[PDB]
């Protein structure tokens, strides 16, 4: 990822320091009155929300390299009250106060375009995710998440496509319908737990029920989309 | 909105003329290889997708003033295959090719920050609606749709809070489960349909089953929010 490495070197040049985090750590949480811009350089995270009675809802997953913002770039108001939690064993992130960001981007348009693009990818990603929900219900959503996991962590092997993630991360990613659906897929040999990993066979089935996410990845990450097609 | 008028002027300074469109026109369509930046200024539109078997998925609805983009500003490549379709009677929209946009934003960052912040509102908007549907099901959706109508088109009346839309537009966007929900909201007199118009008289019930959208209106459109609170 060329833009990402360039954005790292730009942040470090401007004196911004990389912070290590550990699983279950919160890079920011939903009560913080400091709005941040997080450049997640390495790791896997989830955006969660905590409702008033304390039940946790998982909203979105992110992966390095990527930008996540808790405030609006001009106002430096919260965009929404959320937590960003680390779910891989480690993660590396550059934490930037919102207003510092405005300055950093103002003085370099290339980086500004890059950050802007990361927003565009979230917007196109949620359109595609809503599309596949609209057609195939939860089946759209499970397949969609399995498909991206495969494109991003799948190693072609005679065994199929191995999803290269130690199990703890897979458990952090994953009800009635679910069990019955995840059932159906195992039953149908789309995925297999063999040799202690998931291995994916019917990539075509994933693509069928999550078509828009297939397209979205093709446009967003073409080089990666090519390696399994 | 202030930022909205000023970007309209900047666009006309740089020679972008408003193009008028009428109900059911495609502002752009998915096969068009030209990536665009649509600044919807007035009217209502919807983004749609066309799955292969030909069914038209409604993905999102938009209201002037707002920004819709069909290419990534950095690589200038397609963000997806979409159609942008008018559903109001007429709408005012400035259509800018993606390369010309990038130049316009590059020479005035104020406007760059406005467009950037517009996509940020779009990101958290869809997370908020998703939080509400995951927590409260269709009651969360329905209560979200009506909350939306209320803030944007809610004109306070003795009869309560009227929804100021020609009732063919209403009728353009609007099942078994749905009717059980509206059946109840009509019975408990949270909404009243009289004189062929919707009215709202318990704003606080809606805020209960859609607390993330309510919270989103507050952080992203405080002016609108505060008017009704
Ligand atoms: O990392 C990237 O540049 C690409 C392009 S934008 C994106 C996303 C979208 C949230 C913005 C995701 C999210 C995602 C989807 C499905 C499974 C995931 C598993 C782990 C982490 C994130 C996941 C993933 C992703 O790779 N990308
Ligand atoms: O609001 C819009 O103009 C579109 C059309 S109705 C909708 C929703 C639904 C709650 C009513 C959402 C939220 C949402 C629900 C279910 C699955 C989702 C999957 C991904 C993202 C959001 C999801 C978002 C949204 O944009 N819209």
């Amino acid at each position: 990822n060329a833009q990402a490495e360039e954005f790292k070197k730009y942040l470090e040049t401007n004196g911004i320091k990389p912070k290590q985090f550990h699983k279950k750590e919160l890079i920011f949480n939903q009560w913080d009155p400091q709005e941040y811009c997080i450049f997640l350089y390495d790791g896997i995270t989830k955006l969660t929300s905590i409702s008033e009675n304390g039940t946790i809802m998982n909203l979105q997953y992110y992966k390095g390299a990527f930008v996540i913002m808790s405030g609006f770039i001009d106002t430096e108001t919260s965009v929404g009250y959320y937590n960003l939690e680390v779910i891989s064993e480690q993660a590396t992130a550059y934490v930037i106060k919102i207003n510092e960001l405005k300055e950093l981007l103002s003085k370099n348009l290339t980086h500004f375009f890059y950050v802007f693009q990361t927003l565009q990818k979230q917007v196109s990603y949620s359109l595609a995710k809503f599309n596949d929900f609209s057609i195939n219900g939860k089946l759209g959503s499970i397949c969609g998440q399995l498909l991206i996991l495969t494109y991003v962590y799948g190693k072609e092997t005679p065994d199929g496509i191995k999803i290269t993630l130690d199990n703890l991360t897979m458990q952090e990613l994953g009800s009635s319908a679910v069990s019955r659906i995840i059932s159906k897929l195992k039953q149908e040999k789309v995925i297999v737990y063999k040799n202690s990993c998931f291995y994916v066979q019917n990539l075509d089935y994933l693509k069928r029920y999550a078509p828009k996410l297939d397209e979205w990845f093709y446009l967003a990450c073409p080089a990666t989309w090519g390696k399994l097609n």
